[PDB]
């Protein structure tokens, strides 16, 4: 894999959404996994329905997203099916913006997840419940110090969009998260990679997937 | 800014749009302005429905158009929602083809409007009621000594999609109107720039505006 | 033109279809050539919707399929207008994904045909009833021995996606086919081109044609 990507400069990544406080909203993370690989394979770059996922299929993860969109036969635009936050009425009578056909899940190491995220958007899921994490704002690397990485208290999918690194201890993922611009770095984590934490800051390595799609 | 710029040439320009004779058909020009931000921030090149501006919102100028598309959360393909020429229903429930956050109004200043342009096409308003302007089939630049370039009385939306300089004298706007390609050069005019009239010839640089986008 | 092409490799193709053993799917092989000249003039890459040709216009060559998509105004995507390969009801009321202006119809002469490849996608209409044919699975480029060269007697659109050559008795095809990827070499053939049969091997030179559009 290359010593570093930025998805965001490859013309694969849509703007930072915001959930707010949403009674249902669990799907951003997976929605941006399908925008990524709709760019690479189609040359659109379109927001899609997250609000269409939790309408359609309700918590769940990244999968659940993948699996949903490849029964539905794809998934509407996010204009076309906007954001509310709470479940509502599925509407499956909607323009189709994207289509999936598979997905993948990446082994838990980080090696693995380097060379799925030198391929396209990675969903991941991770912990995020330490205040540390909530008011992160940068400018620097997310250390984590008090993030838990057991892989079985995650509770939220984010995106990764690329890595890279700053030096010798500063290697790093460039993470997209669906909380607003007022979080992060106008709406992005750079979680510190490659550390003594074998599951990952916040367990970031241990439930990367991504969707794939046949082409010519 | 670069010294010359066509965005015909970058793949944000539609085919030129015949108008006929309208009962009302106020939003081409913006309509342009939109079409070049969308391919710009999303990789495609659509035409957008001038006609559901009309019809969902009436005259009007640039701006007006791009507060609509603000309100309404996006705007419909051409192909969706064709043109008529004639003010009819207003049909809210089409796909919708492009959104836009915002818009900027550029002052009166032609250095102003050479960073605009060197950014993306831009919508501006023009005086077009005299018959040289009418009658306007090129070869080469338009000077338009017969033109008012008076800010107050201009009457219509163009598009600048690109300016350059065959020579001292001889620098230039590229602008696209939608009176069809059998008028100016396929339905482009090459307008005079850096002269001597400060509002522009027919007042081109008065009034320049164009729609924002929010991306990754 | 060039000494080959290959529009795979120049995002002008989509997914290799099948169309099973269908009671009316005579619209493949044109619909190829649409998303052709959709990617390379819009940047938007598209299955369109073979099923609406076949629900609204109905056999059928590939001008039937382009006069067609010219008369409705455009064609739904496939994603939105899924393929049953059984005529059913006509639904009109759908988004539109790609519009076409014109075609051009090549004539009965190799080098006509390779200019216009060298160009976009190009429908071809060939006669598909030898086993040999049927059973093709490469690994190299098709012979055509047993093939009829008689070209009122072709009896299948398919879609040339490029060419090249392999040296001296090796100049071939590149054509995509809609039967799916369990046949040829992941569901294309290498045609043998530069052939002693005039009107090409199982007459694929002679009945040449593509969709054209209006642009900037
Ligand atoms: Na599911
Ligand atoms: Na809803
Ligand atoms: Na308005
Ligand atoms: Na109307
Ligand atoms: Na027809
Ligand atoms: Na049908």
């Amino acid at each position: 894999a290359p010593a570093s990507i930025d998805w965001r400069k490859k013309g694969a990544v849509t703007s930072v959404k915001d959930q707010g406080a949403c009674g249902m909203c669990w799907a951003f993370g997976a929605t941006g996994a399908i925008e990524g690989i709709d760019a690479i394979t189609t040359g659109r770059l379109i927001s899609v329905s997250e609000q269409q996922i939790v309408d359609c299929d309700t918590g769940g993860d990244a999968d659940d997203a993948f699996r949903w969109v490849i029964t539905n036969g794809g998934i509407a635009s996010d204009a076309n099916y906007p954001y509310t936050g709470v479940d509502g009425t599925c509407d499956l009578n909607k323009p189709i913006a994207a289509r999936i056909d598979g997905y993948t899940n990446v082994p838990n190491s980080s090696s693995a997840l380097l060379d799925a995220v030198a391929k396209q958007p990675v969903s991941v899921n991770i912990y995020t419940s330490s205040t540390s994490f909530q008011l992160y704002t940068g400018p620097g690397i997310f250390a984590g110090s008090s993030c838990s990485d057991d892989p079985a208290t995650v509770d939220h999918t984010v995106l990764i969009v690329g890595y890279g690194s700053n030096g010798t201890n500063a290697d790093y993922w460039i993470v997209k998260n669906s909380w607003g611009t007022e979080w992060g770095i106008d709406g992005y984590i750079l979680i510190r990679r490659n550390t003594n934490r074998p599951d990952g800051v916040c367990a970031i390595d241990a439930w990367g997937s991504y969707p794939t799609k046949s082409t010519s």
